[PDB]
């Protein structure tokens, strides 16, 4: 339902703390990793979680040390196990996400 998927940038703590939450309708395979961009910094891709998360699983994607947001404008997309772009978050000027889809 929808391939948007539901994201909360935490920033803070001293730190990164993101959170996303498979909403669309299949189901992560796992093994994905992120990739966000910046200015302060650059891009990096975070190993995630070989399990899968779920129609309501989340996920986290701590990061160090951490980056100025919101990420409006930004990149943060998704890749798969393959490390291919698999979705891509529309990153609208708001700690909301919703991945829309590359191709």
């Amino acid at each position: 339902n929808d391939p948007l998927l539901h994201v909360e940038v935490s920033n803070e703590d001293n730190s990164l703390h993101f959170i996303l939450y498979n909403k669309t309708n299949i189901i992560i395979p796992g093994n994905c990793t992120f990739e966000f961009s910046s200015q302060i910094s650059e891009v990096f891709s975070i190993k995630m979680g070989p399990h899968e998360i779920g129609i309501k699983g989340q996920k986290e994607l701590w990061f160090f040390p951490s980056l100025p947001t919101p990420l409006s404008n930004y990149t943060m997309k998704v890749v798969n196990q393959d490390g291919e772009t698999i979705l891509v978050g529309k990153c609208a000027d708001s700690n909301e996400i919703t991945l829309k889809s590359p191709l």
